[PDB]
């Protein structure tokens, strides 16, 4: 009773300030769902799942209430000129399905589960352990040169052999897998699918088979393996956009270690942000640390992994909205981009600090980038856009060229907005560029390459959709990619899960076709990744 | 085309997705009943969100799956595991422990956040440093004056050591918690629950308010950077609500870093929507402070070298820190895990947890009593709430190390409901208070034990009744060392309505020595000697 009397006292939070919730226009439980369904598919992409991922006024009900049903149905009707679809005028949703939706935004969100330690480990499971895996490689495919592909909507990915241009091996894995990367040792791919669901691949069985797979979220897209030199296959990292979090693994089984929330306060107005995203991560090669990228609070933590039972992070502060992005060419500034900010953040991993934010064009979008060494400003890294036709040539060296280190040092331009990656390799003096959602079918289906040699000449367009002969389907041209030695950049013909799909390679030196490659299984293909150029940082 | 980038479907399933009710209806007036009874009641055990006590939650998951009269009939008897029984014992009517079964079947009432431009708002320069005296501008002696908090009435007083006349009353923040020394001894930083730091000059004329802010809704913490070559660098404060702490200039108070401690546990290792911020104490290893996480059980070391690019490094403890103190020599922090019966060690040096000590029934050490064991060597104690033990734990890893980190012995008081224990580098006795014992006898006096005779039982000052006050509980509390060591302090803390007093008394012979009262004196609890502790001298 002691006790109970020495936390008796009363809060010092006055009942009055604290709001209960509601005021919200009444709607069944068959209407609710049906708008929240609504919601999922069309809506938190961009958000979120609490409705504050988005530039621009929250969909939470203290501001939905405000404006009212009126102006709601009539804004989600017409969209806006600033990145706000319409939904009426299009066709998409009807004028009943719009009301729904207005009367849902003006209720409080409904919470997804969160996802700790018990869900994660519950979902984890080692396939093979690391006493029954091959002490060498027991199959005799040059995997360096091997391609991860994903067959997006099937739920899969395909090795395919470099040479042969034929599918080696089919896997089965998470729904829609984001991206691939090599562990330090060259001898397992990861995988990660938007579901947060992490499979683990062995290059070295007979056939390459999955030892390991684990679920870190409910939604994810990042996965990293630790790069430090004494630290081969030791840690994986994973980063989730729900719930707000990344997780520490073991390398070689995949076993749950740390789990760390990203939920906190902004870099630019210091406020409680409730759902700041996981982005990209990449592994430093000056420190035993993984480098996080943090969306809505535009952060970027360095989780040191030296010891993980004693988590170190350093957090440094860049801009709103950080993404995607990658090394310079020597592999110790990340150069990431805050898209919606129209900038680009240089990360020095060495020093541990913001080296600089650079001014770009409307919504960067660089993929891991493209570094190329150039004529007049010296070594530089280069971005396309979405919101755009061109494309940001930035300068990357303080040692011995401080007078073009951190500026936008020239701009070159392409077929137009709607690109995803730009590309280069170091044997190469050719620069490609995609334009996977521009509006126009033909500047959508096809890659527009510069000469790295003559930087002052107009691009040439590679009708590569074309090249595939494939037939019906907008056949979406997306990430052009190098092979091991840098003689042939592969491209994605993204067609329609029930349309037929192909991998067109290109001969870089003669910028001629050089083959297609087309098969039933090869459904939906988007990102591909050359072993050895992902796992040494090629670009 | 960034409509068509971001066009996908989220991974997220619909259907997973939970919309919440099912909650009991109840109109405006009377869920605003429940909602007042709730915070002055219940939310201090409970929580803002109904997660911060033992057992199941209040949220309506579980609420609703035990039903209205089960609720009902758990708020009304209690349970014999520290919750309270509000029917039973005519705390609450039948009539608002049915709206308060009806209540938390509801979805919990947010509060307001918190940030950077409220704490912008609130914040108030009142006197430039450029404008301040460059030399003590008094005769006061410093070093022995005492900084006592007025809690009900929203004031602290300070009282010449030696004279023991009230100097000063000085407006501050409700019920303000803590008072803290800045390394130069010159600030005086004070921080009342209602989260408003006032920073006072102790130099000027009369020693007075140079800066205040307000840093939470709810806090309990604040403390000065003590690192070799960062006086009065960087001042930080830990919040209830919300749950973060605030890095703030040290000269002028503005704030600069405030970080989120809502995050994963470190038992069960899930997220816990509020993780409080317990005691915050300054290193003297490294340029850190060293912050405490509760229902997380985090010891966040929060390095301030570079205080752009924040680095923080967590260890784990166990789960429900609160209270803590320094060993003899400064490096290894005694920290509690009260509803763990736990005490952690904190090696600030090498940056790691040192042990977890199992002792008491709920330890409350505040900062705890080192001193030199005749058989154990160096140790640093605690008493507890839950019983009315002693515990005494070596902290020797070098010239003892058979008995580093292990509960070394035990001494017996009064009883339970005790909260601090009190000795002094130049004293031979050790104090323990037992202010929240159902005995008003045992609540109004302390116990002492020779220190040169440890097996010898303690004797038992009657404090209050020294006091000579009249009516009233007449709570004593938390005793404080002078600069000299030979006096010690306590505080009678009475109702507010009602009559209260400082006694002294003098530590060589046990004997009543001075009795503080004056009418502006109201509800005296804590008590910090300036120099005691800047110097964490206990
Ligand atoms: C955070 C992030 C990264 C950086 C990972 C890293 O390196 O750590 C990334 C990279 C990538 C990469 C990496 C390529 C590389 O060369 O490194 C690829 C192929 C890719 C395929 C796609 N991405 Fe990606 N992408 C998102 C997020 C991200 N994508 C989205 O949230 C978004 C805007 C919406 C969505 O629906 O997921 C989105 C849409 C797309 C697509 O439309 C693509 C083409 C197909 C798909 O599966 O949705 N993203
Ligand atoms: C986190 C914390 C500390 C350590 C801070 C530090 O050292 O940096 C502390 C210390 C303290 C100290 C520090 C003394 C010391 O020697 O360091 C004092 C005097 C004190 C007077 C009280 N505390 Fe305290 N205390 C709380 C929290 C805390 N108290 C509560 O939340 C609790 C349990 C409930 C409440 O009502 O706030 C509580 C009740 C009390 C009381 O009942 C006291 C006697 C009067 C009051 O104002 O509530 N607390
Ligand atoms: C990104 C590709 C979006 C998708 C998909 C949807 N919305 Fe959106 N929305 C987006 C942006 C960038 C903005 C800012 C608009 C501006 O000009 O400032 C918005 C805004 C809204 C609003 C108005 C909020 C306000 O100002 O009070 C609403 C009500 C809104 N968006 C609704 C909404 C719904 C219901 C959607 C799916 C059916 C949806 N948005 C999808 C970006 C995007
Ligand atoms: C601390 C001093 C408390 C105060 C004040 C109140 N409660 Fe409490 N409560 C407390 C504890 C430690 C526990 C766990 C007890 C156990 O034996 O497990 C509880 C539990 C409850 C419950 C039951 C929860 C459940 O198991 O479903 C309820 C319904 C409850 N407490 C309600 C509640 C209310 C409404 C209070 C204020 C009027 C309240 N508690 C105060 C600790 C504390």
């Amino acid at each position: 009773k002691a006790a109970e009397q020495y936390q008796g006292a009363a809060s010092a939070v006055d009942p009055a300030h604290v709001v209960r919730t509601n005021g919200a226009p009444d709607m069944s439980e068959s209407e609710f769902n049906e708008a929240k369904q609504i919601y999922f598919q069309r809506c938190a992409g961009c958000h979120g799942v609490l409705r504050k991922g988005a530039t621009g006024k929250p969909l939470t009900p203290d501001i939905t209430q405000q404006r009212g049903q009126q102006y709601l149905e009539a804004l989600i009707t017409y969209g806006t000129p600033l990145g706000m679809p319409n939904w009426g005028s299009s066709g998409e949703l009807s004028k009943e399905q719009i009301t729904l939706m207005a009367k849902y935004i003006q209720h409080t969100p409904p919470q997804p589960p969160e996802w700790g330690m018990p869900e994660m480990r519950e979902s984890w499971k080692v396939l093979v352990k690391p006493e029954d895996r091959p002490k060498k490689q027991l199959n005799d495919l040059d995997l360096p040169n091997l391609f991860s592909v994903t067959l997006r909507d099937a739920g899969q990915i395909a090795l395919v052999d470099g040479d042969s241009k034929k599918i080696v091996k089919v896997i089965d894995t998470g729904y829609a897998v984001h991206i691939s990367r090599m562990s330090a040792s060259g001898r397992y791919l990861l995988v990660i699918g938007r579901d947060a669901r992490i499979d683990m691949i062995d290059l070295w069985a007979k056939e390459p088979t999955k030892v390991a797979e684990i679920k870190i979220g409910i939604e994810a897209r990042s996965v990293e393996s630790s790069k430090f030199k004494g630290y081969e296959d030791r840690y994986t990292i994973a980063g989730a956009y729900w719930p707000p979090q990344f997780a520490i693994m073991d390398g070689e089984t995949l076993e749950p270690k740390q789990i760390v929330s990203t939920r906190g306060m902004t870099v630019d107005t210091q406020t409680y942000h409730p759902e700041p995203r996981v982005a990209a991560i990449i592994a430093s090669h000056e420190h035993p640390e993984f480098i996080v990228n943090v969306k809505e609070t535009g952060k970027v933590l360095l989780v040191n992994y030296k010891d993980i039972d004693n988590l170190t992070v350093t957090s440094i502060g860049a801009a709103p909205f950080l993404h995607d992005g990658g090394w310079d060419s020597s592999h110790r500034y990340f150069m990431t981009a805050a898209n919606n900010s129209n900038k680009v953040a240089v990360i020095d991993s060495k020093d541990r600090r913001l080296s600089a934010l650079v001014d770009v064009g409307k919504t960067p979008h660089p993929g891991r980038g493209a570094n190329f060494v150039h004529p007049k400003y010296g070594p530089v890294w280069s971005t396309s856009h979405l919101g755009d036709g061109s494309i940001s040539l930035i300068g990357t060296d303080p040692k011995n060229h401080p007078q073009y280190a951190w500026k936008k040092v020239a701009e070159l331009q392409g077929q137009g907005g709607g690109s995803l990656f730009i590309k280069t390799h170091p044997k190469s003096s050719h620069l490609y560029v995609d334009t996977t959602f521009n509006p126009d079918a033909r500047i959508s289906q096809s890659v527009a390459v510069f000469d790295l040699k003559n930087l002052d000449a107009k691009y040439q367009v590679l009708p590569i959709a074309e090249w595939a002969d494939l037939g019906e389907g907008a056949k979406r041209v997306v990430q052009p990619e190098y092979n091991k030695r840098g003689d042939e950049v592969w491209f994605s013909v993204w067609n329609g899960k029930n349309d037929s799909s192909a991998l067109v390679v290109v001969d870089d030196k003669t910028l001629k076709l050089k083959a297609v490659v087309k098969d039933p299984r090869l459904i939906t293909p988007t990102g591909k990744f050359n072993v050895y150029n992902t796992q040494h940082d090629v670009y």
